[PDB]
């Protein structure tokens, strides 16, 4: 079963295997009063791990490496963040002191200074205009435009059939548009249409926050955000 958030004590992280070779990492923390959890990606990259997104702060991002050197045993070598809130930075000063090589587009770099969040070391080329895709080993990096962020990515693994869409995709049981602040509401329904149009083959879909599910999840996001707006 997937794990959920009353089942994870803030600093520690579980693992899920999605598909051979691929991971979310799911970890909780104090927000908003109260805990909520948080997903990321792990993914094989060789005789490597590939890593998408940090545990939601240092001492998560700790407990995330310690998980995957016991469960796994590769070594992480490579971070993607999805965009510049802290639950996909906060931990990259950790990882690079852990010996990983911390990425994120231009557009997040900055975005994460201004917030006096941490900051990923090396800027992703190729990502600025919305349906914008590269390669970056074994997944594919794609920038569907605004959503939750203006800055937010997604991430396939082709191998795998799994799309992690990050804080740009609701879980199903949220019923009701979470944090608006610094997202674009007229936006967003149309760079879902950019992911469903991109990723049409996809079986398995990641949530930023809760359960996966599959394509359905995309659907009920773009209800979710257009209810909000009307
Ligand atoms: O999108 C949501 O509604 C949501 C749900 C669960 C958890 C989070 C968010 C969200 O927007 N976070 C960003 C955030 C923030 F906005 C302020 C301070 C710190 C941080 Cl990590 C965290
Ligand atoms: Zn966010
Ligand atoms: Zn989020």
């Amino acid at each position: 079963e997937y794990p959920t958030v009353s089942e994870i004590p803030v600093g520690e992280v579980r693992l899920y295997q999605i598909a051979d070779g691929v991971w979310s990492h799911i970890a909780t923390q104090s927000f908003d009063g109260a805990v909520y959890p948080s997903n990321g990606l792990i993914v094989r990259d060789g005789d490597e791990l590939l890593l998408i997104d940090t545990a939601w702060g240092a001492k998560n991002t700790a407990a995330l490496l310690a998980e995957i050197e016991k469960q796994i045993g590769l070594p992480v070598t490579r971070a993607v963040s999805t965009h510049f809130h802290d639950d996909r930075v906060g931990g990259v000063d950790v990882l690079r002191a852990a010996g990983v090589a911390t990425y994120a587009s231009p557009s997040t770099r900055r975005l994460a200074e201004v917030e006096g969040n941490e900051i990923p070391t090396h800027s992703l080329e190729g990502l600025s205009s919305s349906g914008d895709a590269v390669r970056f080993g074994p997944v594919e990096l794609f920038y569907p435009g605004a959503a939750h962020s203006t800055d937010n990515l997604v991430v396939y693994v082709p191998s795998a059939s799994v799309l992690y869409g990050g804080c740009a995709i609701y879980e199903l049981s949220r019923t009701s548009a979470g944090n608006v602040a610094d997202a674009d509401l007229a936006e967003w329904p149309t760079s879902i249409e950019r992911i469903q149009q991109h990723y049409p083959e996809a079986q398995f879909v990641i949530p930023g926050h809760g359960l996966p599910g599959g394509l359905d999840l995309l659907k009920h996001t773009t209800n979710v955000v257009k209810a909000h707006t009307n």
